[PDB]
């Protein structure tokens, strides 16, 4: 209940909320049904629409009017925006020549270069091209600041979970919005694009940028527009905001549209019906620029013109109805769309299988269009499963279609054209950045990027320190022209030990064999140079990694890959290897076949045995560098060592003997040579951080021997592949995996047919940055090149994406 009695006489767009119930003058009083009696009449003002004719050129005042053409305009920071090009004979920004703007060009008072962020709902990133005949504005931006190619949205590419990390730099598993409708299971309540639940602060977790920015003492605008306030008026009390004093005005502001999202919806993403809306957001953009100019700010603000996700096309009959699949469909919830989450209908239900659910709608149909996950076994590249508000049945919905729980639902809810929410990595869903002013590098293009590194960059152009965030700081520098940050490299928390030969065979009852007896003296001190790290220039190219927290682990040399060995966890943290453009791939030899080795570096008490596999009859094992890539027959023995093996699932096995096998040869002749560092991830309660020890829930049967959750690969190799991977002066480019260690192959349908046709799609499938590895190794890669750091965090955020162009 308000007293909507008070007035919005002088408070127009007021900057501090007011509390209950004296009434209210600011965009969200729409929302609350709080705003008083003469708000509309006030601070709504449309008479005369928005543009001055020469005929209103000096006009008398009239405060009726929605701007303003009279002298005193600029001074009272309300002209229409094209007032200067109208009764002044100024010129459009547009059609202004780019200058680059070394310096911020900024009024007397202005204590820093002002951020505007103008965010564009459902901005596909090929529509910068597609549609560039009809965005001047857009177009001078981009090719005048600096721009990406595209911009990565996060999962699920919807529209309030990509604004809430666009503000917070937070994947949605963190920040809580995890979906554009959720059901929170504690509070027993739902958030949905209508309604007012969404409004509660209950909602939403992290720190927006507008809080960030507020508690370090800089003053921000609304972030938040009512839907019915049009472009016009957004763009108008922005610029008025502007002209306040200098102790009042705000440093950062947000404009958003609905469009193109909205009509995309209606006409899918190239419809016809989509070159107004593309007209439209430029000429509010252009509103935008003359406003600045006239203002004289538009060599002083930075401006990000960025995207929440892209628009695929999808309609009514692309739709899978989960009661083909289903006899019991009545028994569930359906979050549906292009995505499904799925949890039982009745809490009150032990009589719920989330198995049988699961296992009903696997590889069911030959050309199914949507893949059923729990959420844990989702490629962890999606961050996408811890917290509560996440089903732990997840459907992965195939681009172009939907998912429903039966056809009721899609007739008695054809209509639509155009959707999203798919994968990430899907091209359609990604979206655009262009960064323009003084901060922003000049006509500069960068690399592709995620949305959630631009928290960082927006509090480095405000002078502010981020909260805690998903971002990797300084990934982005290579943006700016003038950097406030400068990332250094984390401290190296656990040294190594450099074990030398300390146990006798005998000393070993591990319960391993091996046929490894045959007896020259220039060749036993070449074998001992390779224990003693002699060819670690060539299998470790880039330092070694640094463990981040406190463990007790060992480096282990070999004449083709280097280790460092946990004898907390019993096997390699790390594995490094590198394989040249000529390497040779041989067999396992069948004397060989059952070959493990004690490693006479390791005490018994650290390392595993044999017999555990052997009595845990669901578990074998594998090794981390492959016998299959040994330099010589005498070298092989090494990859049979106690200390190379790990414990892989039969059916995981065949995915990991075909990438050492045949996959990484491949990438070596492709990539003239590659470096490969393998190792196991522990992520039991999938947080994507590194698991401790006392969070680990299997074993391999009988033994202290802790059982991976998943298997990772980093793959590097030179940018100019004229170069080999191993004499490399230049900057790398890598493609990484973070497969999961799963006793089945039912995420491959077709996993009964030769590994040749389904191993490498499920790789890809669960590719992997270099970042994401890290967070989950508690390991620090590329400590030891030739590269500048920022460059290498740039390195460690790239996703290799196995998408056309
Ligand atoms: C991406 O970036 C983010 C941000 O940096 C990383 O997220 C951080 O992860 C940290 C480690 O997991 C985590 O630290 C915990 O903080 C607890 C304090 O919690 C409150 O206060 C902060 C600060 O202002 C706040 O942000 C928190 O935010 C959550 O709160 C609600 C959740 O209901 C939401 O509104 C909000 O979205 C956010 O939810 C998300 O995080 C929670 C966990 O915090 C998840 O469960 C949700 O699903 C959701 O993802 C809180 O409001 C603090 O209490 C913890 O301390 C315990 O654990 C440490 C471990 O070493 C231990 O030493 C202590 O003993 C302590 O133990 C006691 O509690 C145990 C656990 O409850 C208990 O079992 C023990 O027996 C003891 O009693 C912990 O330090 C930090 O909160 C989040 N931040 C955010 C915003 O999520 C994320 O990791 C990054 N991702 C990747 C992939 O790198
Ligand atoms: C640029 C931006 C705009 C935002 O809100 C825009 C908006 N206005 N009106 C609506 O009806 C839909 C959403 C937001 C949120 C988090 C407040 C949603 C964040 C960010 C960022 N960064
Ligand atoms: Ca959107
Ligand atoms: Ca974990
Ligand atoms: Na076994
Ligand atoms: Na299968
Ligand atoms: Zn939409």
């Amino acid at each position: 209940w308000t007293a909507t009695s008070g007035s919005c006489k002088g408070r127009c767009f007021e900057l501090q909320e007011v509390g209950p119930p004296d009434c209210r003058c600011d965009n969200l009083c729409k929302s609350y049904s709080s705003c008083c009696h003469d708000f509309d009449e006030l601070c709504l003002k449309t008479a005369r629409g928005w543009e001055c004719t020469k005929d209103r050129c000096g006009e008398v005042r009239n405060e009726e009017n929605a701007c303003h053409c009279s002298e005193d305009c600029l001074s009272r920071g309300d002209c229409c925006t094209n007032y200067q090009v109208v009764c002044k004979g100024e010129s459009h920004w547009v059609d202004d020549d780019c200058e680059e703007i070394k310096v911020p060009e900024c009024p007397a008072g202005f204590v820093r270069p002002p951020l505007i962020i103008f965010s564009v709902d459902g901005f596909r990133a090929s529509y910068m091209k597609k549609g560039s005949k009809v965005m001047p504005n857009i177009e001078k931006l981009r090719s005048c600041g600096t721009h990406a190619p595209y911009m990565r949205p996060v999962y699920p590419t919807k529209t309030f979970p990509n604004l809430y990390t666009l503000a917070t730099g937070l994947y949605p598993e963190s920040h809580g919005i995890v979906g554009n409708s959720m059901y929170d299971p504690v509070f027993d309540a739902s958030f949905h694009l209508r309604g007012r639940e969404k409004f509660n602060h209950r909602w939403w977790g992290g720190q927006p940028l507008w809080i960030t920015a507020t508690k370090q003492g800089v003053r921000a605008g609304t972030f938040f527009w009512s839907v019915s306030i049009p472009h016009e008026r957004r763009i108008l009390t922005i610029l008025q905001w502007l002209s306040l004093p200098d102790n009042e005005r705000p440093s950062v502001y947000a404009f958003y549209s609905e469009q193109p999202d909205f009509s995309g919806h209606k006409y899918g993403p190239f419809g016809p019906e989509m070159t107004n809306p593309l007209r439209e957001i430029d000429k509010t953009v252009g509103q935008l620029m003359d406003g600045l100019k006239q203002l004289r700010l538009h060599r002083c603000v930075n401006v990000i013109f960025v995207g929440d996700h892209g628009m695929e096309d999808v309609t009514c009959d692309r739709t899978e109805f989960l009661s083909n699949y289903l006899t019991n469909v009545d028994d569930i919830t359906l979050v549906p769309g292009t995505l499904g989450r799925i949890r039982a209908k009745s809490i009150n239900n032990s009589k719920y299988d989330p198995k049988t659910i699961i296992a009903a709608l696997t590889c069911k149909k030959p050309d199914q269009h949507f893949k059923p996950y729990m959420k844990q076994h989702l490629p962890k590249r999606l961050h996408y499963a811890n917290n509560r508000r996440i089903e732990d049945i997840h459907l992965l919905v195939d681009r172009r279609w939907h998912v429903a729980r039966k056809p009721l639902d899609v007739y008695k809810k054809c209509f639509f054209q155009g959707d999203h929410g798919f994968d990430n990595k899907v091209n359609s869903m990604q979206t655009v950045f262009v960064g323009y002013g003084p901060t922003f590098k000049y006509r500069t293009k960068v690399p592709p990027f995620e949305n959630i590194e631009l928290y960082n960059v927006m509090c480095d152009l405000l002078g502010l320190k981020p909260a805690p965030n998903n971002g990797t700081h300084g990934s982005l520098n290579h943006l700016l022209r003038t950097n406030t940050f400068r990332p250094t490299m984390p401290d190296e928390v656990s040294r190594p030990n450099y074990p030398g030969i300390m146990y006798l065979q005998s000393e070993f009852d591990l319960g391993c064999t091996c046929d490894d007896k045959v007896e020259n003296k220039l060749e036993e001190l070449n074998k001992r140079l390779h224990t003693k790290g002699s060819t670690k220039e060539r299998h470790l190219l880039y330092g070694r990694p640094a463990v981040l927290y406190r463990t007790s682990y060992d480096i282990l040399y070999h004449t083709d890959f280097e280790s460092g060995y946990s004898e907390i966890f019993l096997m390699p943290l790390w594995t490094s290897y590198t394989i040249s453009k000529q390497a040779e791939v041989s067999s396992i030899p069948e004397h060989l076949t059952n070959c493990v080795r004690p490693d006479v570096r390791v005490s018994p008490g650290f390392s595993q045995n044999c017999l555990a596999y052997k009595n845990d009859k669901q578990m074998s094992y594998g090794f981390l560098f492959p016998p299959y890539l040994s330099s010589s027959p005498e070298a092989k023995y090494d990859a049979f060592l106690v200390t190379n093996m790990v414990p892989m699932y039969p059916a995981f096995k065949r995915v990991w003997a075909y990438f050492q096998r045949v996959l990484v040869k491949k990438y070596a002749s492709e990539r003239n040579g590659v470096n490969v560092i393998s190792g196991p991830i522990f992520d039991y309660n999938y947080d994507g951080l590194r698991d401790t020890e006392d969070e680990i829930k299997q074993y391999v049967e009988g033994s202290s021997i802790p059982v991976p959750t998943h298997y990772y690969s980093i793959i590097t190799s030179c940018l100019d592949f004229t170069q080999p991977a191993d004499k490399c002066d230049g900057p790398l480019s890598v493609s990484s995996f973070i497969l999961p260690h799963r006793p089945d192959n039912d995420e491959s349908c077709n996993s009964s047919e030769d590994e040749s046709k389904w191993v490498e799609e499920l790789m890809k499938m669960h590719t992997a940055r270099v970042r994401d590895i890290e967070h989950l190794t508690g390991l620090d890669f590329y400590r030891k090149t030739s590269r500048s750091y920022s460059e290498i965090l740039t390195l460690k955020t790239y996703l290799h994406t196995y998408e056309s162009e």
